[PDB]
């Protein structure tokens, strides 16, 4: 499996000056994909939430907090795959659970795969609703101040 020094998973949103994007600074994950037998293959990733840094302290200590993230209540957010779609040209529908403060989604994404000597890079994006998991509730869950849509980008180094 990955690289987390060579991966980087981070999340865009909007307010509208933007993209504003953080990354999560620690998570692990796990990926086995042959392309042969794609529909085998299985892929999960676990996020250390309180490591999202958006490059401001104060930023950061708020979207830890309750309304947001709530991290100290739920320190972990997960995907787990259930399923392998080969889309055509070196893309992937990935199928499985999305866990975030808690709540759990069955999401689809689409990925793209390439392998270069021992290495394999897994590229995507995966647009969510930020109230969908509760993430940004209270005062926050305003969609005129921050959006509602958001980018979770991933590109995942295998070897
Ligand atoms: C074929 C194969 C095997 C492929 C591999 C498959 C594979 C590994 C796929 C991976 C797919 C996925 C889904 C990967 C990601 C996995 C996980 C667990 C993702 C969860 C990440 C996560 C916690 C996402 C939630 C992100 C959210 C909703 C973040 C909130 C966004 C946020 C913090 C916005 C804050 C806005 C900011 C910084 C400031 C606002 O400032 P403000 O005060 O309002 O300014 P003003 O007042 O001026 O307007």
């Amino acid at each position: 499996d990955v690289d987390l020094a060579k991966s980087k998973v981070s999340a865009v949103s909007k307010q509208m000056n933007v993209p504003t994007e953080g990354a999560f600074k620690k998570f692990s994950a796990q990926v086995k994909f042959d392309p042969a037998k794609a529909a085998q293959g299985s892929a999960q990733m676990t996020i250390d939430v309180a490591s999202f840094d958006l490059g401001d302290k104060m930023y950061n200590d708020q979207v830890a907090g309750k309304d947001w993230f709530d991290a100290k209540t739920y320190p972990q957010a997960t995907f787990v795959s259930s399923a392998i779609a080969p889309a055509g040209g070196n893309k992937y529908n990935v199928t499985g659970k999305l866990t975030i403060k808690g709540k759990a989604e069955t999401v689809t994404v689409p990925v793209t795969v390439a392998q270069n000597g021992a290495t394999q890079t897994f590229d995507g994006v995966l647009p969510i609703k930020r109230s969908a998991f509760n993430v940004g509730t209270g005062e926050w869950k305003d969609t005129s101040i921050v959006a509602d849509e958001v980018q979770i980008k991933f590109h995942l180094v295998a070897t």
